[PDB]
């Protein structure tokens, strides 16, 4: 299948001119389990953000334009980025937001962290069609030394 990945604070915003407004280090560790040994699909900025490649998994990088570091797979297209991907049981899109709304019908499974803090963004999750998705796993945490918002852990798949 493909899944996909994000951290959606108030409004579905996930970003802000390449920084994500935030550090919660639960949900980054929660990003990290359900995409180690994965391959994960990114756009160009979100690479640009990142800064790295992440280790463990099939780093699959879009962009209309040669790639500029060997250590990840550059692809000019989604039906190239999911045949890199080849034969896994589960590809992961990581976002970011222009990627996601090309993935999202090609979606069966959403992972979704939605974080209780307002943030004035650049970047929204394309969201929204309810109907379509089964909600089977939500997970509350409340805020505490480590992480200073409360938030949710969401799994959704496609009815
Ligand atoms: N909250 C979260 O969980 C989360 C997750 C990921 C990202 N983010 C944030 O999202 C923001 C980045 O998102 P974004 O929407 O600006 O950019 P993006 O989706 O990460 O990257 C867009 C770029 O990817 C390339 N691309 C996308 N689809 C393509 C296709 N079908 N074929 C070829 N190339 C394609 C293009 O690169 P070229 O311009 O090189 O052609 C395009 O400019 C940042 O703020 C980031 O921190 C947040
Ligand atoms: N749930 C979720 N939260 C996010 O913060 C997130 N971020 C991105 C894009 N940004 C990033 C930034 C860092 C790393 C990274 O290298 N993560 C480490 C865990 C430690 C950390 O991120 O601080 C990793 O090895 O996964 C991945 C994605 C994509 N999907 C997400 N999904
Ligand atoms: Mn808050
Ligand atoms: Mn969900």
């Amino acid at each position: 299948m493909i899944s996909l990945i994000a951290a959606l604070a108030v409004d579905r915003v996930i970003g802000m001119e390449n920084a994500m407004p935030w550090n919660l280090p639960a949900d980054l560790a929660w990003f990290k389990r359900n995409t180690l040994n994965k391959p994960v699909i990114m756009g160009r900025h979100t690479w640009e953000s990142i800064g790295r490649p992440l280790p463990g998994r099939k780093n699959i990088i879009l962009s209309s334009q040669p790639g500029t570091d060997d250590r990840v797979t550059w692809v000019k297209s989604v039906d190239e980025a999911i045949a890199a991907c080849g034969d896994v049981p589960e590809i992961m899109v990581i976002g970011g937001g222009r990627v996601y709304e090309q993935f999202l019908p090609k979606a069966q499974k959403l992972y979704l962290t939605h974080i209780d803090a307002e943030v004035e963004g650049d970047t929204h999750f394309p969201d929204y069609e309810p109907d379509d998705w089964e909600s089977v796993f939500s997970e509350f945490h409340d805020a505490d030394a480590q992480n200073s918002h409360s938030y949710c852990f969401e799994i959704l798949e496609r009815r």
